[PDB]
This record gives structure tokens, C-alpha cells and sequence, in this order.
């Protein structure tokens, strides 16, 4: 199936890949384009899993995978937009394939080649590793048995989707571990489907609220009350000290003596990238923040890059990070793209996420949006912007239940302007004063 050189090889077939694709397209006319991925489906976006899929009126959404934003797929194209990997090579004009069910493991960088999981070799021109991450489990569900780990879910995947539904209408109390953005959207997207079954969703997380690490603690309590108020039942300051399994149900014990009683568990604690490729590849891996070490152009090697939640990048103006939005995977694997057919283009437009924790709660961000930092938040807690700063200077914004104005916050950051009086600066957001 898969031919033996092609000119653009990109591992891993999600956000950034699709995106690199279309780049590479639209950049070099006529392009042969080979995606490896290893999971079954073609491309899709991952937000939906999380947010419009419960949401449908539709029952069979499960099977037909549409949702309303206006109604689309979760994938980004349908199989008429890709060609074979047999045909890559003669088709006219080329075009894009996706090799499914494929791993690569092992990289050689010195000969421009990679082995896929099957034996298979293919030679490459330019290569984009977009293998995104793995989700982390608790070491208390590691050592909690077979049973336990097989009444676990790590949410990711179509098929964790697919696999939760179902869930939620045969058992009667799903506990979500995790307060984080995956969390606390599940919760709000359990707890409507158990509202109208008579059933119980619950929420626990080490921090005191909901999306602590992201929000001021002032924001992540209101947060929290919103949650609650869409039938979850939310225990903050919960550490998970064991979990068995008792009369059939799964028992959590908590560090505080406190235990919870539930049918089925959803493990929401981050995310791992995948960096297996840098053993065989001799590629440098970031120690602070994780993922394959490259620079502001998303190089890595002379005919190597990275994208995506894999990609520990330089920021000209904000310092090394590594990002995992949707968006960020959308921006860094087009410029990957670009930079793939001789662009050289540093990073410089900044990526945005979002977030929608039931009717009354929607937020966007950019930039460095981290609890850590301090803070300046300007509310009219319905409405409202919160600044984060770093040596006086903006650095990143949360838009709280404001929209349309994300140009603005964009500008503010890349201005890296003091600013005396931030109350003037939330007017730009139709805003008309807390600190932490
Ligand atoms: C349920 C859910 C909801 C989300 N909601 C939001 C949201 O509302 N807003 C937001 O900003 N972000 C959201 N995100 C985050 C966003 O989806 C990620 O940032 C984005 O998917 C990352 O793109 P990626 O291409 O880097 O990685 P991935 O989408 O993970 O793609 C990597 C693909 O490569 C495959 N792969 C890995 N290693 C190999 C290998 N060696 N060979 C072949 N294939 C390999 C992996 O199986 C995977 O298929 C959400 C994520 C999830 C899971
Ligand atoms: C930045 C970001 C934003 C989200 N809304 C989100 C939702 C998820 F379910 C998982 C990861 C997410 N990451």
C-alpha cells in the first residue's frame, strides 16, 4: 500500500497534520502529500467529543458523527478529498493520503527515512512529526487491578466517545477525575444527559475550583457554582489516595478520609506527548516543558519540524513553550506547511483556545493564560476580560462570555505596550477591578 519515497511525510494523522497538508497543498501545487497514522479514522477535530456531540438533537449522532455549530462532520474532509497511498505517486497533480492503521517506530533522520510498524520503509523529502500526546493516568488507578483499569476511560478518541455515551445510559454514577478544561466540559456534558435520565455525574480534583490552574481562584469558584448547577456533583480539594472495587461499584478513597461510591471512572489528567521517535531519530526533547525541542520556525532538523501538542517551540516574543489548543495545532501545522516548501517563517501569529462549560459560561484566551501570574480582572462575574502580566506587559487575556473580539486581544499582546490604567484597555472589549 504505501509507496517507497514520497516528498512530504507526515506523522501522525490529527489537527496539525490535516492542517499541514492543506498547507503544503495550497503552497506547492500539485504536492503528493503521505499522512501515517495510526489510529483507523481519517482527520477529524477532537473539540466536538467534548461539547456539540452530547448536545444533538439528533439520537444517531453517535453514528453519523454531525453536529450543529449550522451542521457539519468532526471530520475536516470526507474520503472524496484524499487519494490512495498505492496512487500517490501517479495520480495528476498529486493530492493528499492518510495510511491508516499504520504506526511509524523508528526515524532514521541521516537517511531521510522512517519504518513503519508493519516493516515497511518509506524515504521522504521534508517529514512533519505531528504525533500529538497520550493522555496520563493516576498512579492510583495503575496499581488498582484489571477490573478497575477496564471501568476506566481516558478521553481522547472517537471511540472514547462512542464508549462513554453508551456508558451513560447503562450505569447510574460516572465520576470524572480531573477539574482541568477536558473535566469540567465532560461534566457539564454527563450532567445534561443525566439530567433527563434521573442519573448522577461527579467532579473531583485536587484544586480548590474548577480550571484552577487557568482561572483566578475568584473565577474558578464562580466556575465551580456553574458546574454544579448543571447536575454535578463537584468535590473540590479531593486527592485520590486509593480505588477498588466494593459490592460491584468502585470505591475511591480519598487522602481527606472521604469516599465516593460510583459505576464508572473518566481519568481527565493531562496529557503526555508522544516523543517515542526521538530515541531511534537522535532528537532533542524539551525537559521543562515536554515534547520535541525545536526552534521558532518549528525546525527541528534540516528537513524535520513539529507541530502540534508535540511541539516545544521558541516564541520570539513570548520565550520557549509548548502549546496544546486545537487552534494551536491548526496555526503551527500550517506554518510547518509553509516552512516545509522554503517559507522559513518564524512563529509569530498567536494561536487562541475556547472553551464552553454549559449555556451561561463561555471564555476565550490567547497568550500566556496561567493562574501563576498575576492577574487584573475587569468584569461588568457575567462579563468581563482578565490580563495576565509578566514585567508589566500583558502577556495573555481571558474573554469571559465576550466574543467577536479576539483581533483586539491579539493586538494588545503583540503591542507589548505598558499600560498605566488596564481600566481603559477593558473598553476595547465593550467593557464599561480585581486583582490576585
Ligand atoms: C476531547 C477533546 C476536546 C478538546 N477541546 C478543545 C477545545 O475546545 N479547544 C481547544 O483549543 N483545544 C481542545 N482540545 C485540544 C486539541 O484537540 C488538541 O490541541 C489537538 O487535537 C492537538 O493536535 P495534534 O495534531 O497536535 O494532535 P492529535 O490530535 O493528538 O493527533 C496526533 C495523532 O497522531 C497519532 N500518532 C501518534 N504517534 C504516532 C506514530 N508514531 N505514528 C503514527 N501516528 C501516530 C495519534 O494517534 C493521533 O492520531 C481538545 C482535545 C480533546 C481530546
Ligand atoms: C486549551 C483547551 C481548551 C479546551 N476547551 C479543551 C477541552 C478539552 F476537552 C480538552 C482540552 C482542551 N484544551
Amino acid at each position: 500500500k504505501a509507496p517507497s519515497h514520497v516528498p512530504f511525510l507526515l506523522i501522525g494523522g490529527g489537527t496539525a497534520a490535516f492542517a499541514a497538508a492543506r498547507s503544503i497543498r495550497a503552497r506547492d501545487p500539485g504536492a503528493r502529500v503521505l499522512i501515517v497514522s495510526e489510529d483507523p479514522e481519517l482527520p477529524y477535530m477532537r473539540p466536538p467529543l467534548s461539547k456539540e456531540l452530547w448536545f444533538s438533537d439528533d439520537p444517531n449522532v453517535t453514528k453519523t458523527l454531525r453536529f450543529k455549530q449550522k451542521e457539519r462532520s468532526i471530520y475536516f474532509q470526507p474520503p472524496s478529498f484524499y487519494v490512495s497511498a498505492q496512487d500517490l505517486p501517479h495520480i495528476e497533480n498529486g493530492g493528499v493520503a492518510v495510511l491508516t492503521g499504520k504506526k511509524v517506530v523508528q526515524l532514521d533522520v541521516r537517511d531521510n527515512m522512517v519504518k513503519l510498524n508493519d516493516g515497511s520503509q518509506i524515504t521522504y523529502e521534508k517529514c512533519l512529526i505531528a504525533t500529538g500526546g497520550t493522555p496520563r493516568s493516576l498512579s492510583a488507578i495503575d496499581r488498582a487491578g484489571a477490573e478497575v483499569k477496564s471501568r476506566t476511560t481516558l478521553f481522547r478518541k472517537i471511540g472514547d466517545f462512542r464508549s462513554l455515551e453508551k456508558i451513560s445510559r447503562e450505569v447510574k454514577s460516572i465520576t470524572i477525575i480531573g477539574g482541568g478544561f477536558l473535566g469540567s466540559e465532560l461534566a457539564c456534558a454527563l450532567g445534561r444527559k443525566a439530567r433527563a435520565l434521573g442519573t448522577e455525574v461527579i467532579q473531583l480534583f485536587p484544586e480548590k475550583g474548577n480550571m484552577g490552574k487557568i482561572l483566578p481562584e475568584y473565577l474558578s469558584n464562580w466556575t465551580m457554582e456553574k458546574v454544579r448547577r448543571e447536575g454535578v456533583k463537584v468535590m473540590p480539594n479531593a486527592i485520590v489516595q486509593s480505588v477498588g472495587v466494593s459490592s460491584g461499584k468502585l470505591l475511591i478513597k480519598l487522602k481527606d478520609g472521604r469516599k465516593v461510591e460510583t459505576d464508572h471512572i473518566v481519568a481527565a489528567v493531562g496529557l503526555e506527548p508522544n516523543v517515542e521517535l526521538a530515541k531511534t531519530g537522535g532528537l532533542e526533547i524539551d525537559s521543562d516543558f515536554g515534547g520535541f525541542r525545536v526552534n521558532a520556525e518549528l525546525q527541528a532538523r534540516s528537513n524535520i519540524w513539529v507541530a502540534g501538542d508535540a511541539a516545544c517551540f521558541y516564541d520570539i516574543k513570548l520565550g520557549r513553550r509548548r502549546v496544546e489548543h486545537h487552534d494551536h495545532a491548526v496555526v503551527s501545522g500550517r506554518l510547518a506547511g509553509e516552512n516545509m516548501t522554503g517559507a522559513a517563517k518564524p512563529y509569530w501569529h498567536q494561536s487562541m483556545f475556547w472553551s464552553d462549560l454549559g449555556p451561561d459560561v463561555g471564555y476565550e484566551a490567547i497568550g500566556l493564560v496561567d493562574s501563576s501570574l498575576p492577574t487584573v480582572g475587569v468584569f461588568a462575574y457575567g462579563k468581563g476580560v482578565i490580563f495576565y502580566l509578566r514585567d508589566k506587559v500583558v502577556v495573555g487575556i481571558v474573554l469571559w462570555n465576550i466574543f467577536n473580539r479576539m483581533p483586539i486581544a491579539r493586538k494588545i499582546i503583540k503591542d507589548g505596550e505598558q499600560h498605566e490604567d488596564l481600566n481603559e484597555v477593558a473598553k476595547l472589549f465593550n467593557i464599561h477591578v480585581l486583582f490576585q
